[PDB]
């Protein structure tokens, strides 16, 4: 009788977390809790409970025990080792592991996307991406983005699929449906962990065709199909040209066809790698997510829906009124995820903060040769995002600095001055 496999918990600098691998809702431990079921997941509750006994009279674990987070299924130097982590990671100041793993088995797409800038980049075996994903796995890792290029070009894709399922990982894929193989979407529709994720702008033919190169049918049959067999599915969209009518259009879409949740990211150009001009800000992009929800809550409709990218925070100027105070967790949490809650692994093998550092020039450690846990730790750009400060005026003064620190470090160490450059995607 220990830890239900639906919840995640990890040993923290500031004692533990735990989170719902479904509900995500999550609750932020202390030493003694965490050190409690720690013992809990390794020995069962009995033993736990043998320990900290001076504790449960205390009350101190009053509120650990209350959680609903148990299922059925040498202490004394397991007890060690939580303490020397715990005491690893104070010292280092950072998070036990990353939340999200970003894998890319292959860079290979059959389409090229004006509004891409991972087009047109032309492998290793499932076996090998096998290895990397039991290291995230035993390590803590919450869930798992297989991405690309076209995953399900990769031709060892359907191996991949499995070994995530037999790991027991949540896991996302995405896909723009056009050449599917049906080996690889049965998987899918049979798959408990794995949720598919289809890439479409919109249903109008021509804007669609104008953005992807493709008409929008194949990606509109898969979503029906899974409707059908009762697999869960998604739908992630860019927000370059469409209008309120074309968004609203593919609102209905997801609500017909059951769709689990609907995304609409926003844009951000890359020079040299994207051909369509940005006709949006982040200030547009709020304006839709409020236009979108009271679409969908006056009609009463279960439809999970949400905007995305990084930043979206400057434009809610009502907030940062200077007197957030954030949490130890929180702190590292929000905001740029290339710090603490991310990592990237392109199909070479090199390990990423985030996939922006694709065009920055510095030695990357290799996933296929070192381990992902000694990374973390002492990777030269992972601290450079880390420990970066800026010294603007405005930044400085501004509440959610923490987390923001001027804008995307990327963005900053291109400038003349990063640590006084801010961003301009903060007009504030
Ligand atoms: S389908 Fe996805 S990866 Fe392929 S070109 Fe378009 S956006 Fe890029
Ligand atoms: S580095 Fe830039 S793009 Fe990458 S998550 Fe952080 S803020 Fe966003
Ligand atoms: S760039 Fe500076 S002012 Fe703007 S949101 Fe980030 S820290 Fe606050």
């Amino acid at each position: 009788r220990t830890i239900s496999e639906d919840i995640l918990f990890r040993l923290e600098k500031f004692g533990g977390i735990l989170i719902n691998k479904t509900n995500f809702e999550r609750i932020e431990l202390d030493e003694t809790e965490a050190f409690f079921l720690y013992l809990v997941q390794n020995h069962g509750i009995e033993i736990a409970t043998s320990f900290f006994k001076k504790e449960i009279e205390m009350g101190k674990l009053e509120r650990a025990l209350s959680l609903n987070i148990y299922s059925d299924n040498n202490p004394y130097e397991t007890l060690q080792n939580a303490r020397k982590h715990v005491a690893k990671l104070k010292k280092h100041n950072i998070l036990s592991f990353p939340l999200e793993l970003v894998i890319y088995p292959s860079m290979y797409c059959d389409l090229k996307c004006g509004f891409c800038f991972l087009a047109n980049r032309e492998a290793k075996p499932a076996k090998d991406w096998e290895r990397i994903l039991r290291q995230a796995k035993d390590n803590g890792v919450l869930s798992v983005s297989i991405l690309g290029g076209e995953p399900t070009r990769y031709f060892d894709i359907d191996n991949l699929l499995i070994a995530c399922e037999e790991l027991k990982i949540k896991t996302t894929i995405t896909t723009n449906a056009q050449l599917i193989k049906k080996s690889t979407v049965e998987i899918l529709a049979k798959s408990k962990y794995i949720t598919p994720v289809l890439s479409l702008q919109t249903l109008d033919s021509k804007l669609n065709f104008e953005l992807m190169g493709v008409r929008p049918d194949r990606q509109i049959k898969l979503a029906k199909y899974f409707n059908e067999v009762g697999k869960k599915c998604r739908i992630n969209a860019v927000y370059t040209k469409q209008s309120y009518e074309q968004i609203i259009e593919l609102v209905d879409f997801c609500i017909e066809n059951k769709i689990d949740r609907f995304s609409v990211a926003n844009y951000s150009e890359v020079t040299g790698y994207t051909k369509i001009k940005k006709k949006y800000d982040l200030a547009d992009l709020r304006r839709l997510n409020e236009y979108v929800t009271d679409y969908i809550t006056q009609r009463e409709a279960n439809l999970n829906f949400a905007t995305e990218g990084c930043h979206l925070f400057t434009a809610y100027p009502e907030l940062i009124n200077n007197s957030i105070e954030f949490s130890e967790f929180d702190e590292m949490y929000y905001g740029c995820r290339a710090k603490y809650t991310k990592m990237e692994i392109m199909s070479n093998g090199d390990i990423l903060p985030c996939i922006a550092f694709l065009g920055v020039n510095q030695t990357k450690q290799n996933a296929f040769e070192k381990d992902l846990l000694d990374v973390w730790y002492d990777d030269p750009l992972y601290g450079g995002i880390r420990s970066f400060r800026t010294k603007n005026s405005k930044c400085l003064s501004c509440g959610l600095l923490k987390i923001c620190e001027g804008g995307c470090y990327v963005n900053l160490i291109k400038e003349k001055s990063p640590e006084y450059f801010r961003d301009s995607v903060c007009q504030l």
